[PDB]
């Protein structure tokens, strides 16, 4: 818990770095990489420099490499003109060349190392593994050229249904009754049991017999049901139960419903009245018999065959497709990382990791947040030991929003309960210093909030040239953050979505009537600018509630987009529109298949049109016998320069530019175009590519090619984006209407508070629901945190007392079940005014509150 400089850091052992939300993250990793590039830094530094083919750094997006690469580039070329010319601009350089040693030396290493960047080792994991098992794959045994892989969804669909074949087929009608009623088809039972296929295996909770068969759990179910049937009707006849000040006279009932209970065995639900077994209710409505305490020992037990089925299963599924995957013998990310973590399992791992310490004597990692346990035993396996050799890790407790991603969290407090070097940035460069010291002190209201004792948030400082950020709104200046409250006792997600929802909208429409006369300003000091689209935005949740805020934003005629569809191309009337010309050009004989291509939208007739067209054979004959020839060009020249010319021939483009709104119909088209050429030239027959199209009509595959490209994304909008893609991306100011609302988990999925193991647990047990609670509330405060960034002049939100409870004035508020509640209530039911003192009580100067009204 210290802090950090790049110039002081002692580079040897094994360091963790902790850069908070808004540090950068690059300008720092860059000093290090120079540092380590050209050994200074004391005597704590390296004892040894290296060379650019010795330093591995490893990161997970795609994106980020190039980048990262292009400004490593950038500085070492301005840090070797600097140090040539001895005088530098950047206080970074200055102390380094303050720090050189020997410039010749120096300018003779960065000239020899700017040369050697083109192969520099930058790489993803599934990259930095698959180049190095194909350099050292003796030990693995694996084939040196494969075909990659990624619809391996299909497979496993194949594969689930081809063991409800074996498994379901031959079981008898009363055992495969109980089956029907939980779930009826495989497709079902692959969505069940799929979140759990991917990635690592977990353990599971009371595993059943080894050998267990269902017919077996079914006959044991049976004796346990069969026995307290039979021998209970021995005791029934007396009425040993005595009429207590609450004695009810319907335990008769209860006792007629087992005697009409107790004649077959056909079904499997036991009867509900067995409520008052409990042997305490005595005073309520002595045991004097055991069975009165066995039948709630029967009760206590659930019966079902889902905890077998589900592993029996789950097994041979990942067996099967691991098994099938070899005669074809082709690869995948899931299948390389563990045969990559089976070869360090096999007795040669001292071999294989001494020539990995050999060639790469160090190691960088970013985005650390996002990690496995098996990369995590790989990282420790190789870099636990061994000194001459460090390991630096950078990443950040918070912001890990990727827990359906294959990402744990508990894995990096793992690696921080070994590791015992911890430091903190400070600065932020972004927002405005009022908005760091209210993000500070609302954070700052109890300790250890994140429901951990290991995520300590510490305040951060501004930046002294941010101070003069003002946002004004006629004339005096404007609170950095606000809530917004609702009126009312109780209030339910409809109140919230319908006011909040209009009372955003108007005062997005305020301030965009505001701000296009020069009423309110955005200056660093005096020199300001108006506030337009681009600079407003907003953050939300999920999808569905989507529809809400853009029809209520485009009430008031504002235009908006919502950027965070991944919506495939194929979903739209374009795809039909071509489907329908291709057959029509290609069977151009009948009338009424012509006729349904030149009805369609693209050709831009009307009703006259097409009246004209019909009576006129001639005219009729001339469109008949163009697409003779078209059919013949088509023949001839493959996919392309067909759709090119009948684009060109009938001159649509100028009718979609001069109807309003045809640009996004337009540019679909051409994206069409450009997905058929991959499959134009690897198929020939027409009937394939006409058959292929509808084939991938009905199945909107989530390829990343397959989204929509971006009709204009030139000039300034209004954008709505969600949360998980708003990581790293700056807005001047922007919204958050939905943040009160929550959902509840339900799913049994936790891991120990001490293994830190992901254990799965088939019973339903109440505290390892309770510990997933814990952890899920723990996931939203991280989203709140990821959230509660990215605001350099403003931004603000609303709150509402929403109660989830059917009830409405008990006194027992359900807002603390939520993220923000806790931050307010800390653990109080409460109501209204317990809500608005709190409110008011930490409201100075910087936060301002305010009441809203259905407007």
């Amino acid at each position: 818990a210290e802090t950090l400089d790049p110039l002081r850091l002692p580079l040897q052992g094994e360091r963790l770095i902790e850069a908070s939300a808004g540090t950068g993250k690059t300008f720092t990793i860059a000093a290090l990489y120079l540092r380590l590039l050209l050994g200074l830094g004391g005597s704590a530094a390296f004892p040894r420099p290296l060379t650019v083919e010795e330093l591995l750094v490893v990161t997970f997006t795609e994106a980020a490499t190039a980048e990262l690469r292009g400004r490593i580039r950038s500085n070492i070329h301005e840090l070797r003109i600097a140090c040539l010319r001895e005088t530098t601009d950047n206080p970074l350089y200055e102390r380094l060349l303050e720090e050189i040693d020997d410039k010749a030396q120096a300018a003779q290493w960065l000239l020899l190392a700017e040369r050697q960047m083109d192969e520099a080792a930058v790489f993803t994991i599934h990259g930095f593994c698959q180049r190095m098992l194909n350099l050292n794959a003796f030990e693995s045994g694996m084939l040196f050229e494969q075909q990659l892989i990624e619809d391996e969804s299909l497979l496993r669909y194949q594969a689930c249904a081809d063991f409800w074949r074996r498994h379901c087929y031959p079981l008898p009608r009363e055992i495969a009754q109980v089956v029907f009623e939980t779930w009826k088809g495989p497709q079902a039972l692959l969505r069940d049991i799929n979140r759990y296929l991917q990635g690592e295996a977990p353990v599971i909770k009371a595993p059943p017999p080894d050998d267990e068969t269902l017919a077996s759990r079914h006959a044991q179910i049976v004796a346990r049901i069969d026995t307290v049937k039979q021998q209970w009707r021995d005791a029934v006849g007396e009425l040993d139960a005595l009429i207590e000040s609450s004695g009810i006279d319907r335990r008769k009932f209860n006792r007629s419903n087992q005697a009409k209970w107790i004649d077959k065995i056909s079904a499997w639900a036991e009867e509900e009245t067995n409520s008052y077994q409990l042997p305490e209710s005595l005073e309520k409505f002595t045991p004097r018999h055991p069975l009165f305490e066995a039948i709630d020992q029967l009760l206590a037990e659930p019966l079902s065959i889902r905890d077998l089925v589900i592993t029996r299963a789950l097994a041979e599924i990942r067996e099967t497709v691991a098994r099938e995957k070899r005669r074809r013998g082709e690869l995948g990310f899931d299948d390389m990382l563990s045969r990559l973590d089976s070869a360090l399992r096999s007795e040669s791992g001292e071999v294989l990791a001494a020539a990995i310490r050999t060639r790469f004597p160090v190691a960088m990692i970013d985005e650390f947040q996002d990690t496995d346990p098996q990369q995590y035993r790989i990282f420790r396996r190789i870099w636990h030991h061994q000194p001459e050799t460090a390991l630096l890790l950078i990443g950040d407790p918070k912001q890990a929003i990727y827990a359906f991603r294959g990402a744990d969290i508990f894995t990096y407090m793992k690696a921080r309960s070994e590791v015992h070097a911890h430091y903190t940035l400070d600065t932020n460069w972004r927002s405005a210093p009022g908005m760091v010291n209210s993000v500070n002190k609302l954070f700052s209201q109890t300790d250890d909030a994140f429901m951990f004792r290991e995520i300590p948030f510490i305040p951060v400082k501004s930046a002294g040239k941010n101070q003069a950020l003002r946002f004004v709104f006629k004339g005096e200046t404007q609170p950095a953050m606000k809530m917004w409250l609702m009126e009312g006792e109780s209030c339910g997600v409809g109140d919230y979505q319908s006011t909040m929802a209009q009372v955003c909208a108007a005062q997005i429409r305020d301030w965009l009537q505001a701000g296009q006369r020069g009423e309110a300003l955005l200056m660093n000091g005096d020199d300001a600018r108006p506030v337009r689209a681009s600079d407003i935005s907003v953050l939300v949740r999920s999808r569905q509630e989507a529809a809400q805020v853009r029809d209520a934003l485009t009430l008031l005629e504002i235009p908006s987009v919502y950027l965070s569809n991944r919506d495939s191309v194929f979903e739209t009337l374009e795809a039909q529109e071509m489907l329908w010309l291709l057959q029509a050009v290609m069977t151009p004989e009948r009338e009424n298949t012509l006729r349904s291509a030149l009805a369609t939208s693209m050709m831009g007739l009307n009703a006259l049109d097409i009246e004209t067209l019909n009576n006129d054979e001639h005219a009729w004959d001339v469109v008949v016998e163009e697409f003779d020839g078209y059919r013949q060009i088509w023949r001839k020249r493959g996919v392309m320069p067909m759709l090119r010319a009948l684009m060109s021939a009938r001159n649509i483009a100028e009718n979609l530019l001069a109807t309003a709104g045809g640009e996004r119909r337009l540019t679909d088209i051409l994206h069409i175009s450009e997905l058929l050429q991959e499959a134009g030239t690897q198929l020939e027959s027409e009937h394939a590519l006409v058959r292929w199209l509808s084939q991938h009509i009905l199945e909107p595959d989530s390829n990343a090619s397959s989204q929509q490209m971006r009709l204009e994304s030139d000039k300034h909008l209004v954008q709505i984006v969600t949360i998980h893609k708003s990581k790293g991306l700056e807005y001047p100011l922007v919204w958050l209407p939905f943040i009160t609302n929550f959902r509840v988990q339900e799913q049994a999925f936790y891991h120990d508070r001490h293994s830190f193991e992901a254990v799965l647990d088939l019973n339903a047990a109440p505290e390892s629901v309770d510990l997933a609670e814990a952890e899920r509330l723990a996931e939203d405060l991280r989203l709140l945190y990821v959230a509660l960034t990215r605001s350099v002049w403003h931004c603000s939100l609303g709150v509402a007392p929403l109660v989830r409870r059917r009830g409405d004035k008990k006194g027992d508020t359900d807002v603390h079940q939520s993220a923000l509640g806790r931050l307010l209530q800390k653990g109080e039911p409460q109501d209204a005014a317990g809500l608005r003192t709190c409110i008011e009580a930490l409201c100075d100067d910087d936060i301002a509150w305010q009441t809203a009204q259905t407007g």
